């Protein structure tokens, strides 16, 4: 009918690459999708594939996977491996350059997608709103730049994501984000993560292999305990584990500005008068939904808290109107992304209504040692349910007690409905984690109750058979009340 | 004078020893040939699992790992003086030994501070339903070191290698002793395609010598039956691509030892080659003959003791669990089986072990995990049978130079309600990652049980959650797809 597109996604990302695919394939609607760079890098960063592929899950899995032969380097000695320990050293520049190829791959991957679809258009530019109806593709974010395109359409998706978010105080500018750690030319020696999310977390690992020399990898957080929002033993075992292996933490520590020495080196002040002397300094203290360029105003779409409001459908406030993905700001992660554009397509050009059920989301903080966790942690149940039992287990792994990291405890913990043994929750710390994670994911899905836990024969020997020998819990909370059986 | 006597110290016979003296408060004896791993007996207190089974095998494998890791570190920027690279077989089974021997003790002061448990070392056998007796040799005519009167027995002897009968079978060796060897072997033959051979094969491939060599053979026409058959075919590819020797269609006739201390083997096939150690991996059998079965009447029906549904063999008081029933030969099943046994005797509620949909895995190079039904067996329980296959080189492994390594998901499902028949796993981590569907499985997960669970990314794993349209079905028997 009138109106060019049926559809006109701001964003090449995990959710709108997947929005876009369906529309075109599975209901034969003519999409156009935007985006501000055709292949990864500077000076914008993300391009065609969104943050996961550019900036995020594939290079930092690859760069995770490269820290942790530290890890294979060392322990192969208590299997007897010999070799002159002497020569080991870690290339950077090698790391990047494999990275760099594994990502152009995928950009040029997507490029041909277009190029071989009938009806999924691509449009390089910024996009925003001239209207509800209306598209522009300008040539920069500057909402008086050229006009390249205006496309008239249907129905508007943003899919814009997030950015990180970089803190207001003096010197930031000597700072970088995630971003910019894609694409050292070499190793910082001296190097400070600001933050205790997993962003930070996961790079402190990355350059804790292959820092040089003389290397030092400090990581500092304004409260408590690093990883807020996990599961309390994690949190503290993982602390543990990361100073053993040469990682010195900061907590209750909150720079107050950085400062930049004749010597190129930073200064950096905290609150509590401690100043310390870095190479780099990485801002991770969390991401933010990118509404800005979109000139939602122009249509009046409503943000809430930062991002954009959508009911359980992903829908906003205006008709024809929706948003998906980081820039909701619900659970900032692909595989959520995905699922929320597939349900969106089947909701708007589809029969039946869907929706993403955003509980029992599986995860993972690769870490080193990693993490994976699904469901409440015990502070959360316990606040929801009368009676919640906690289930704890922690063991050395067998090839752990010989490779002579005594220190790498594996912990599993499993958290339930006392009242009829629904498994709410399981947490686990060590080797392979993330990968035990996915099959229990399901299992939540399926109402699984602790007895379904242990009734289950293990597989031995493997650290993810510990899971069904859970038997008996280790305490209780009653009324938010911590207690134990006498 | 005791409630209950088991005769052998293994992972079943200690299970049930335990939570018997424990749960019930019964008083307990429990008799093993030996204490401590090795030669003589080799299986001692722990039993074969600990001593020369799962515990001491694993750690040989993640020892033989650090081949693919020292290789592979390359590809993502680590560099060292490869040419000073050498693999000590002496240290990897020093380490193992130690190990192993904390274990055994481990159960020894599990004894001395268990009360109503008592061990008694040496032999057992039945001297009547209610009579067991304790010799110092498996032959029935040496010292009776004890005797012993009880109401229960519990049979638990387990099993042990089988080699054939050809001549010069006195060469080669089982699987207990290359736990013990002093040197790693140039050239080395496993007979069999087994778990056993395949595993040790890998374990041999990497710690050999400048020159060697591992070759497999097996009678069959492919290793692993009774393995889905996607993951049969990949694994050779990837045992042969490590530079394993595979000969499927072979069978070992004789073995003269020669001149230098070699091994020359004449196949069935007429073909003849050398080799410095030659391990026979056909066949694990239930010990039996030494028991003195007969003592009480107990019935035989293919080698293992013949029990019921409940671990009960045909003399009321006299039960049998573990290897020697020749149900499913693996610990996490032999320790269900134990606890059951103990319930159904000393408790209210009589209890049996579900033997189905167990999950199990291969320690080979890459491993599998597997859960279910292979689809040779489901098309002929089930009229419409749906397959759903996944190939794909991992990430790291684009990047890690061994582009070979196929990662391979598969699931098996009864299409006309989705049920999930099985899962087979072929790749890094599959041990790890089957555990948890084992779970799904006895929770009855359907197909869109996977695909509508949000995956973790990224992951191997996530990929059993993207699989939703099938690959080809299984009408009657009859392959057929979609147009
Ligand atoms: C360092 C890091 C590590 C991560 N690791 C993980 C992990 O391992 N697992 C996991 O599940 N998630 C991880 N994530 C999160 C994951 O990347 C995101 O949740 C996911 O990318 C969100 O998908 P999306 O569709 O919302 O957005 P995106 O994929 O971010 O796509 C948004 C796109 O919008 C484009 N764009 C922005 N504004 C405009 C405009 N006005 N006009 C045109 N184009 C525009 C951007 O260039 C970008 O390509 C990680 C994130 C980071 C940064
Ligand atoms: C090489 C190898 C690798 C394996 N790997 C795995 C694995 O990774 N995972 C897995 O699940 N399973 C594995 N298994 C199989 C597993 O070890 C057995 O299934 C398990 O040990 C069986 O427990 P059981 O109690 O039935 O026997 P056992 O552990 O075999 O205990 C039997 C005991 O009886 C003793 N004995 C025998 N006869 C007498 C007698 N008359 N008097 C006194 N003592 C006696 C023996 O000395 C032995 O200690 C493996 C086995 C082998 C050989
Ligand atoms: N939940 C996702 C899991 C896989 C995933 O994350 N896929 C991303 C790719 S990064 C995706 O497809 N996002 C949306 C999208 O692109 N939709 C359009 C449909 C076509 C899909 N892509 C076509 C182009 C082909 N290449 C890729 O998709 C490149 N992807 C990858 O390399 C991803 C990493 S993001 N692989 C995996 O995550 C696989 C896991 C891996 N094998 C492991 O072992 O770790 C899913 O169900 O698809
Ligand atoms: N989960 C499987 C069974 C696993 C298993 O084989 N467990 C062995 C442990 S060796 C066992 O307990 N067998 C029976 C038994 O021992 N019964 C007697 C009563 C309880 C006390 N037994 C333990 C004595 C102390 N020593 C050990 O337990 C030393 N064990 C280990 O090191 C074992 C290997 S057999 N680790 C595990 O079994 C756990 C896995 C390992 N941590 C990993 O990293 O993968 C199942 O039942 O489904």
């Amino acid at each position: 009918m009138s109106k060019i597109f049926d559809l006109v996604v701001i964003g090449a990302g995990s959710g709108g690459l997947e929005a876009a695919w369906n529309a075109a394939t599975l209901y034969k609607k003519r999409v156009a999708v935007i985006d501000v760079q055709m292949v990864h890098g500077p000076p914008f960063f993300s391009a065609l594939g969104g943050t996961c592929v550019n900036v995020g899950c594939v290079p930092k899995k690859l760069m995770v996977t490269g820290a942790q032969y530290m890890e294979h380097l060392r322990e192969s000695a208590g299997f007897g491996w010999e070799f002159d320990r002497t020569t080991l050293r870690a290339e950077w520049k090698n790391l990047i350059a494999v990275k760099d190829e594994a990502v152009l791959n995928i950009n040029k991957s997507y490029d041909e997608m277009f190029r071989d679809t009938e009806g999924l258009e691509f449009f390089l530019g910024w996009g925003s709103l001239e209207s509800k109806n209306v598209v522009n593709v300008r040539e920069s974010a500057d909402p008086a730049s050229a006009v390249k395109e205006r496309l008239e359409t249907e129905h508007i998706l943003l899919a814009s994501g997030s950015w990180p978010h970089m803190p207001n105080i003096p010197g930031i500018e000597h700072c970088i984000s995630s971003n910019e750690a894609f694409y050292l030319p070499e190793p910082p020696r001296r190097v400070l993560t600001v933050g205790g999310g997993f962003i930070s977390v996961e790079f402190a690992g990355i350059f804790n292999a292959y820092k040089p020399k003389d290397g030092q990898v400090t990581l500092c957080y304004r409260g408590e305990m690093i990883l807020r929002g996990f599961d309390h033993t994690l949190r503290e075992e993982l602390t543990k584990q990361l100073t053993a292996n040469g990682i010195q933490i900061l907590t209750k520590e909150n720079p107050a500005k950085v400062e930049l020495n004749a010597d190129g080196s930073k200064s950096v002040t905290f609150e509590s008068g401690k100043k310390m002397d870095f190479d780099l300094v990485m801002m991770a203290i969390g991401r933010s939904p990118r509404t800005k360029d979109l000139q939602l105003q122009n249509a009046g779409v409503m943000i809430k808290n930062g991002g954009v409001q959508v009911d359980e459908y992903s829908r906003t406030n205006v008709s024809n109107i929706y948003a998906i993905g980081d820039v909701t700001n619900r659970v900032m992660l692909t595989p959520v992304a995905i699922n929320e554009a597939a349900a969106l397509v089947d909701t708007v050009f589809g029969t039946t209504p869907r929706k993403t059920d955003h509980t029992r989301v599986a995860s993972a903080v690769f870490s080193i040692p990693p993490i994976g966790t699904c469901g409440l942690i015990e502070e959360v149940a316990s606040k929801r349910y009368e009676v919640v039992a906690v289930y704890l287990s922690s063991f050395t792994p067998l090839m752990h007690k010989v490779s002579g990291s005594k220190y790498k405890t594996f912990v599993a913990k499993i958290i339930t409905n006392h009242s009829d043994g629904t498994v709410l929750g399981v947490h686990l710390l060590g080797d392979n984690a993330p990968e035990i994670i996915q099959g229990i994911g399901i299992c939540l899905k399926l109402n699984a109750k602790i007895s379904d836990f242990y009734n289950t024969i293990g597989v031995h020997p493997t650290s993810a058979e510990e899971l069904c020998s859970m038997r008996t819990p280790s305490y209780y909370y009653v009324k938010g009340e911590k207690m134990e059986k006498p």
